């Protein structure tokens, strides 16, 4: 059901795969981050351990705050792909 | 029942296949997302785990909100395909 | 019973085939969608699972609302085919 | 049924083709524009997103307002073609 | 249905293609600009980050304000093309 | 849909490409400049580090203030291109 | 009584086999689950044994709640098989 490489069943299967993969990623990262939160403690505001450890958690926070826009771009990619497929159909079906 | 590659039985079979595939996708994703909702908890509004975990669920929400328009475009593709077939019939049947 | 490729028995057989295929498609999709309706539950209006699951059912609804016009176009195709056959008969039978 | 290239059946077939093509175009554009209207939201009258997005919808509106006169000219072309055919008949049939 | 290169079905198909392409462009740009608006924050009116970032958003605003007249000219081009076709028909159909 | 090299679909695609590229550029530069603002501190008004560092931030400010007019010229280029295309159409379509 | 591989007696025998197998499965699982219910006791709501044992019974409940939709899909498979057989008959019996 297509012309050269655009197949609606294939597109649906691809959406299935990406959705389940992203769900798995969210699940695993959340479960693991819970363990991270459990493991690290809070020594004191100003002792040696605080100086040694604070920037690491800051970097964790920064990267995980960067994640959402990555997901948004990954999502918008699919609309572009489908639009390109539609245009490819229209160009030479007539 | 056609001229070159347009076959009404084939089109009907293709619609059957895409419909059942999309139904399966919805079923599997819903069932799996229920498990995801069960697994992840809500630690606290402001502790370390919240900072570690909130953007992940935000990205989940964003991508799954992106899904509906993908489905709409996937659906509209078929009308274009059928219209192209009709025009192809008309051009050289007369 | 024809001139080159237009055969009334063949057309009748083709109508038989398309009708039975479309009936099968409707039956299978309805039976399967009943199972889908059974499987998915309604968690709550505002919890995590609702955010995770609502757009999927929205996309299901959209695609299945797209189906009827696909069927209408698929049906109108046959009138075009029969008309082309009639014209082809008339052009060179005289 | 003609003299050199003017064929009344051919003209009728051409009118059939152009009419069905224009109907398909209207249908597809309307269906797609409905999805566009659904997808884009209204952020606020004066925030960053409004400044980023307003001219795009303005350009959409402008082009789609340009469409009707294009259709009118496309329609009037056929009267010219038929008139030229009639004159061509008259010139050398006598 | 034409004389040398002017074909009414071809013109209709071209209008279809340009309309759908422009609709896709508007949709994609709007969706992406929403993400841009989400990503960039407002640090302060007078700190280092404001000095570093303000002209970039100013340039964004300027270019996107330039878009509408580009669309208007792109639209008016088609009227010129159709008019040229009509004149070409008239010159040598008689 | 053109005469020699002017293609309305191609022009629309080019506008799509330039718009998305400029949006990406703005996003990346803003995100990166936020990190720059975070990294550099303010030592003191008159110590060695101030003398060592102030002109660098001054040059940053100057270049980024130069950006907007670059964007404005880049935008106005397209109107010139479209106008040249329109004139090229008009010259030899008649 | 068929054409290539579709045999009505064979289909009836297959239905016999699947029905008796599923009945046996239900019987054995019910009898065994009765023994499971007998064996496990309820220590206390909050002691060590409760913490050690509760999730296991929760998982039992979850899987056995998953069983019904598996049975429903297994059942619907046969309608698809019979429909495919009917279509295969129709295609080349005429």
């Amino acid at each position: 059901f297509g012309t050269n490489g655009f197949d609606i069943p294939t597109i649906a299967i691809a959406l299935l795969i990406v959705g389940v993969i992203i769900g798995l990623s969210g699940l695993i990262l959340s479960i693991f981050a819970t363990a991270t939160a459990s493991a690290i403690s809070n020594p004191s505001p100003g002792t040696l351990a605080y100086n040694l450890t604070h920037p690491l958690i800051n970097g964790m926070v920064s990267f995980f705050s960067f994640f959402p826009t990555l997901y948004v771009l990954l999502g918008v990619t699919g609309i572009v792909l489908i639009a390109a497929g539609i245009i490819s159909i229209i160009m030479e079906k007539f």
